[PDB]
C-alpha cells in the first residue's frame, strides 16, 4: 500500500555523468561507451548567447579545448561533432560502467526520472512529467545543464531528455540524446515562453485507478458519460483531450479494478465540478497528473483492496 | 527554480541490495563489509508470527538455513546472530561495492530517501519523513521487507531506516540498522495502531520559506507572533510544538527572505485559522511538511 513520486534507482546513470568544461564556461556531460555528449552551448561566450551560429563557433575549437573530467580523472578527448543542439565528444577511454542504454524521444504525459547535477557530480533524483507544452517543472538551478531525464524499465536505461534551460515561467526546456529540443525552443537567450499549458487527462485518469487499488472509491458516482460529452466538460477546465487510444491504454487498470473507463470519466466530471469537501486522494487535495497508467501499474499491486 | 521533493542518488546503496532466503521466507538484505543486515523475522514461516519466540527459533537455525544471493552469485553463510530485530548474516565474501557508512537513528521530523527492493533487486527510490507518530508515508508491496531508509553526506552513507511492516492505515513501520523500532511497534503478525498523526510544524515553516524563495507571497502579512501563544495554535491544530531550536535552525532562510521566523509564523497561524482561500503554495492545496529546513537549503543552493 501507499503512493509515492517514486523515481529510478539512479547508479546506473551516476557512473556516466562527467564535467564539461570549454573555456571558462562548465556543465554537465553524459559518458557512454567512448562518447561524452553534452549541450552544444557549452562552446558559448557572453558575447553569443542572445544569436550564436554554433558550426561557425566550433570550427575554431580543437580537441584539447574541451576538458572533460570523470570525477578527478581528465579524459582525453580525439574527436568531436555537433547533432543538431547536442555535442557529441569522443573520448581515448570506453566508460566501464557504460549500462545497456538506448535513446528515446517521448511523447506529452510521459514521466521520466531526472538526476540533477552540477560540474559532474549528482544532486538529487525526482519524477517529471513532459508537460502538454513540452516543458517539464524541474528543480534546477545555474550548473544543472547537461543533467539528463530516463527511464530504466527492465535494467535498460532509455535516456529521454537533456537539460538545457529555464523559461521565464521558471518552467524547463531540454532535448533528446539526438540533441533535438522538445517543443518549439531553441538555445539561444531570445525572448521564449511557454504555451499555456494543460491537464495531462490520462495520467489523472491513472491516478484515480491507484486510488480505487489502494482501497479509496469515495470519488466514484452512479453515472456514465460518452467520451464526446467527457472532453466537451474536461475542455472547459483546461484538461487535454482524451482518445481512444488513452481509453484502450486504461484497459488494464480498468479490468483490474472492474470500474470502466467513461465511467471513471463520470467521476473525474463530478471532481472537477465539486473539488473533494475537505478530502484527499493518495494524500494530495489536488487532481495529480503526473503519473501514468504505466507508473501506476510498476507501482501499485496487482490486487485491489476490494 | 523550481523545488522537487527529491531524493538522493542511489547508486553507493544500489550495489548493497542482496536476496535472503530461510526456507520459503525470502526478503532483501543489506551487504556491508562480510555482514549481511536483514530484518529477523526471514526465520519465521507463515503461521510462526502471530507470536514468534525469536530467542527459540534463532536456537533451531544454524548457518546452513540461510541462503544469500547477490544478483546471481550465491554468498556462503558463516556466522549468524541476532541484535534486536535485525539477523545480522557473516558472510565469505566482503562486499567491494560497501561504501563509506554508517549507521545512525534519525528523529521525527527528519527525511530520508527509501530504496524499495524486491528479490534483492532495486526498483525505485523515493523520499519520506519520520513522522511524530513515528510511521512513514512510504510505498511497500510484499517482498519490500529489507528495504532501507538513508541519507548522504560527502560520499558518506548514512543508514538509518529498515523496512518491516505495513500497518492497517497502510503507514510503514520499521527499524533502525541496529534493529530498534522507531514507534511502539513489534514485528508479530497483528494489527497494530500508530497514534494520531501531527503536523511537522518546523518543516511546515521551511516550506512556506521555499515558496517565498520560489515567488509565492500572497500569504505573507504585515503581523508577527511570539512562541507562547504560535504554539497555543499549534495545540489547537494537531502540529508539534514550535521550539527556540527550530526557530535557530530556520535562521539562515530567515535572512535570506527578509521574513523572521515569528513573522513566517504569524502567515502559518493565518492560513490554519483562514484556510488558503481557493489558492495553492508550490502547487500544493495542503501545506506540506515532509521538508526539513535542510531539504530546502539544499536543494535552493
Ligand atoms: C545551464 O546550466 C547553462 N549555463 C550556461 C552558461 C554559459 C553558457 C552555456 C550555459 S548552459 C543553464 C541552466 C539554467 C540556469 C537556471 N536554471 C536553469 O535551468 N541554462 C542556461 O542558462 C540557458 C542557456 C542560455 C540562456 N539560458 C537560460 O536558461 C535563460 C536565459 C534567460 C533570460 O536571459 C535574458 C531571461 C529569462 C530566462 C532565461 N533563461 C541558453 C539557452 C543557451
Ligand atoms: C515484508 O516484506 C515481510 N514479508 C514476510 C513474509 C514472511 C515472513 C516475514 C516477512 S517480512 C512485509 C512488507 C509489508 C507487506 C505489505 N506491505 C508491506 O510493507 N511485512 C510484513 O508482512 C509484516 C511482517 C509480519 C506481518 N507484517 C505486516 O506488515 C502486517 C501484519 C498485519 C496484520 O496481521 C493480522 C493485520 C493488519 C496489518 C498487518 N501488517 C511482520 C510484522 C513480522
Amino acid at each position: 500500500s501507499g503512493f509515492r513520486k517514486m523515481a529510478f534507482p539512479s547508479g546506473k546513470v551516476e557512473g556516466c555523468m562527467v564535467q564539461v568544461t570549454c573555456g571558462t564556461t562548465t556543465l554537465n556531460g553524459l559518458w557512454l561507451d567512448d562518447v561524452v555528449y553534452c549541450p552544444r552551448h557549452v562552446i558559448c561566450t557572453s558575447e553569443d548567447m542572445l544569436n550564436p551560429n554554433y558550426e561557425d563557433l566550433l570550427i575554431r575549437k580543437s580537441n584539447h579545448n574541451f576538458l572533460v573530467q570523470a570525477g578527478n580523472v581528465q579524459l582525453r578527448v580525439i574527436g568531436h561533432s555537433m547533432q543538431n543542439c547536442v555535442l557529441k565528444l569522443k573520448v581515448d577511454t570506453a566508460n566501464p560502467k557504460t549500462p545497456k542504454y538506448k535513446f528515446v524521444r517521448i511523447q506529452p504525459g510521459q514521466t521520466f526520472s531526472v538526476l540533477a547535477c552540477y560540474n559532474g557530480s549528482p544532486s538529487g533524483v525526482y519524477q517529471c512529467a513532459m508537460r502538454p507544452n513540452f516543458t517539464i517543472k524541474g528543480s534546477f538551478l545555474n550548473g544543472s545543464c547537461g543533467s539528463v531525464g530516463f527511464n530504466i524499465d527492465y535494467d535498460c536505461v532509455s535516456f529521454c531528455y537533456m537539460h538545457h534551460m529555464e523559461l521565464p515561467t521558471g518552467v524547463h526546456a531540454g532535448t533528446d540524446l539526438e540533441g533535438n529540443f522538445y517543443g518549439p525552443f531553441v538555445d539561444r537567450q531570445t525572448a521564449q515562453a511557454a504555451g499555456t499549458d494543460t491537464t495531462i487527462t490520462v495520467n489523472v485518469l491513472a491516478w484515480l485507478y491507484a486510488a480505487v487499488i489502494n482501497g479509496d472509491r469515495w470519488f466514484l458516482n452512479r453515472f456514465t458519460t460518452t467520451l464526446n460529452d467527457f472532453n466537451l466538460v474536461a475542455m472547459k477546465y483546461n484538461y487535454e483531450p482524451l482518445t481512444q487510444d488513452h481509453v484502450d491504454i486504461l484497459g488494464p487498470l480498468s479490468a483490474q479494478t472492474g470500474i470502466a473507463v467513461l465511467d471513471m470519466c463520470a467521476s473525474l466530471k463530478e471532481l472537477l465540478q465539486n473539488g473533494m469537501n475537505g478530502r484527499t486522494i493518495l494524500g494530495s487535495a489536488l487532481l495529480e497528473d503526473e503519473f501514468t497508467p504505466f507508473d501506476v501499474v510498476r507501482q501499485c499491486s496487482g490486487v485491489t483492496f476490494q
